[PDB]
RNA sequence: GUUCUUCCGAGAACAUAUACUAAAAUUGGAACAAUACAGAGAAGAUUAGCAUGGCCCCUGCGCAAGGAUGACACGCAAAUUCGUGAAGCGUUCCAAAUUUU
């Protein structure tokens, strides 16, 4: 967008590529509506819009019926899961989940918990600490790592840090990522 | 006033205090007749009665018997006095998802 500012019809350019449509950034939205206009005038640049999100095409109509390419591509797949009844007070929910799977789930990994913020993920932490502190011997150790977007930077480098060696009898331990959408994108 | 005295115009005896004192003038207290109008004790109703009480009477010779069982009684039915633990208070709140030139 910095460039077309001088230079309208991005002259230098051949072929543009507006990657992660989906994020639908106020720099993209009016990129792609000049581009479109630079389609017109320009008529020899190619323009590839990628998405990475598998949206209703919706692009594929505002760029004048352009050709739909989907490619598929996952790495592995995903278990989904519901609660069958709607809990009236998620904190206390999403803090009771934590506790409930770090004690049955014999896989080892990490839990990530996606919350509001940090009057949220502060408070998150805080109170899994405590009943882990509860849970004494046998359970494994959980490291309960906070994660926003001011946490200032070696604070937020304990992410990269690896588990425990887990307590002898066997009990996993884990490490407990509570962080905003920053952990999504 | 009437009977006696006489020197004669006075004397003596008898007789002794009635009457809300009115032909009045004033000033009060009871019961009558009845216009239009409704209903007179007893835990739904139809209804004998006998009592109880007292600054309420009437008829009755009356300690008999009657008068709506004479009437009234008919609710705010409030009268010697407390003992317990919680909670506001003594004046006082509320908060940053991601991120780009
Ligand atoms: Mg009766
Ligand atoms: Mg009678």
């Amino acid at each position: 967008l910095r460039e077309a500012m001088n230079s309208p019809l991005l002259d230098k350019y051949k072929v543009l590529i507006l990657d992660e449509a989906h994020e639908r950034t106020l720099a993209t939205d009016i990129l792609m509506g000049l581009i479109k206009e630079i389609v017109r005038n320009r008529a020899d640049i190619k323009v590839v819009i990628m998405s990475a999100t598998l949206d209703a095409g919706k692009f594929q109509r505002y760029f004048e019926d352009c050709p739909l390419l989907s490619v598929p591509g996952r790495t592995f797949p995903v278990e989904i899961f519901f609660t069958p009844n709607a809990e009236k007070d998620y904190l206390e929910a999403a803090i009771r989940t934590v506790i409930q799977i770090h004690m049955v789930e014999e896989v080892e990994g990490d839990i990530l918990l996606f919350l509001t913020g940090q009057e949220e993920i502060e408070e998150a932490c805080k109170r899994i600490d405590r009943e882990i502190q509860a849970l004494g011997a046998d359970a494994g150790a959980l490291s309960c790592i906070p994660l926003y977007s001011t946490l200032p930077p070696a604070a937020q480098q304990r992410i990269f840090e690896p588990a425990p060696p887990n307590r002898p009898n066997g009990a996993i331990s884990r490490k407990c990522v509570i962080s905003t959408n920053i952990a999504e994108t």
